């Protein structure tokens, strides 16, 4: 039932409503133009009918908070927000390749200076957030959106949190994250190292095809993550089988920091290209060299 | 997009569709009527499109499994299942008078006798299950359904569970209940207890008014449980706030059993009216002497 046209009364720009994209959970997200610039966005766009209570308002506006605070190359770009009152709007940069998740559908295992390639990025946006004190808690492939360029831009704020003071830890997430950190599991609380552990399914998931702890059943994979239960296939390369299990440990002291990973033999002796072709969405580069 | 008619090949007995009453998870649930012997039931109907995977007709096919087992007075009553298939279509013994959901929603906090009568049926139905092996798992008011009489009859066996041999202790719940267990939580593992602390949990509902352990944030709430965070109003009669506690308390194997239960002073030494007025789904009984 939303606006095929919405205006911002603060700044008069108004947008025409375009093609549908996905979820967020509660939020359904299109394509917008400003209709005088005709610049194109990402329209995330959620019922106020789904926030009547404090407590999801207190999340939605949260998430606003923390994401209008960020700018970064690897970071989806906050153009804005307003409401009427059935609906909250927010402007997003557009990424035109959908995101990381649709990759992986198509190619699954990526090659590893693919890999390297991707992650490198990752990394970047993720120190940027820890840098600003922020807490992802779902680093998943869907979460990872791609621009024309293949660049990737962490977005998804919506389970983001705040560290507020030193030594700070969280003692809850609410919502069910994918790659779901031990410590948020066995609730002694969590901090930072979340991401890190989340990045370390991701880089499993995008060598190997298929995330770590897979089963037919959420709360059996919970259970496979609280005993550390998975294992990585013998055709995957030593270095880094090696830092896959450096971020995969159960202890979040014993994991690299984010500032720390770049610096990994994985990165450091490997090739990293500098840019991909288009091709590889759908087709195995094989990167030659003339 | 669910047949107005539903046929039983296998009993060829055929139902009309009647009136929406309200959800399983994936179930929507409507009156039925035989059409020849012109009985009514209420008939749980699941979309086949809800259950496309394996692990969800497990769910779905170990319902029915422990719950045709089942013939008492104080559960709901199996009638049969069938299907075509883009749905599952099961038979249940229809409650005239909703749940006790419903019946809390609009008195608030029972006088003490009423919680007694309730608390009594719904412990005598859960006997039954405990003698039979089952674990409901998700005891809660809206689980508990009422017929004409205003007796009490336990139904959604979407999370029991069949203990298979002694002493097993059950590691995962698919699914997140309402009154939910510390062990449960803390997963060390769970076994019938944690049906008498649902039923710890029901009795202050009943005579409180509302939940022991109720915050804006459910994961708030579990953290307040895995504490035991609760406190008795002071004008809860000791009897009653004593029983509550045994029921509400942290390790399993310091509740009461539920064989055990009706033998408290809660029970043995206060009034048990043996039938309510129909007045009081909505006027608090005076339970006058003449
Ligand atoms: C799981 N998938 C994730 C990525 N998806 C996807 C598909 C098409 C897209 O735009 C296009 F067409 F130009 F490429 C985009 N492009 C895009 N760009 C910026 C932000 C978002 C976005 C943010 C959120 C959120 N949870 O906050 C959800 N979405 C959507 N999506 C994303 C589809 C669903
Ligand atoms: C939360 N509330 C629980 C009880 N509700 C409710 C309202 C009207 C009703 O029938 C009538 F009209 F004759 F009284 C009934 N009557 C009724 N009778 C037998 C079974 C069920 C039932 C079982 C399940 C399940 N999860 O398996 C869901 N429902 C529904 N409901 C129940 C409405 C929702
Ligand atoms: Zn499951
Ligand atoms: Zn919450």
């Amino acid at each position: 039932e939303i606006p095929e046209v919405l205006v911002d009364p603060r700044s008069r720009r108004r947008y025409v409503r375009g093609r549908f994209l996905g979820k967020g959970g509660f939020a359904k997200c299109f394509e917008i133009s400003d209709a005088d610039t005709k610049e194109v966005f990402a329209g995330k766009i959620v019922p106020k009918s789904l926030l009547l209570k404090p407590h999801q308002r207190e999340k939605m506006s949260m998430e606003i908070s923390i994401h209008r605070s960020l700018a970064h190359q690897h970071v989806v770009g906050f153009h804005g927000f307003f409401e009427d009152n059935d609906f909250v709007f927010v402007v997003l940069e557009l990424c035109r390749r959908r995101s990381l998740l649709e990759l992986h559908k198509r190619r699954k295992a990526l090659t590893e200076p693919e890999a390297r390639y991707y992650l490198r990025q990752i990394v970047l946006g993720c120190q940027y957030l820890h840098r600003n004190r922020v807490i992802h808690r779902d680093l998943k492939l869907g979460n990872l959106f791609l621009n024309e360029d293949l660049e990737v831009k962490i977005g998804d704020f919506g389970l983001a949190t705040k560290v507020e003071y030193d030594g700070e830890r969280k003692k809850t997430l609410c919502g069910t994250p994918n790659y779901i950190a031990p410590e948020v599991l066995s609730k002694k609380g969590h901090s930072f190292e979340v991401d890190v552990w989340s990045i370390g399914c991701i880089m499993y998931t995008l060598l190997v095809g298929k995330p770590p702890f897979e089963t037919s059943c959420l709360k059996e994979t919970y259970l496979r993550i609280k005993k550390n239960e998975y294992s990585i296939p013998k055709h995957i390369n030593p270095v880094a089988a090696s830092l896959i299990q450096k971020m995969l440990q159960t202890d979040p002291t014993a994991r690299p920091t984010i500032n720390e990973l770049l610096n990994d033999e994985f990165f450091t002796s490997g090739y990293i290209p500098a840019r991909l072709p288009i091709t590889c969405l759908t087709i195995p580069p094989r990167f030659s060299i003339a």
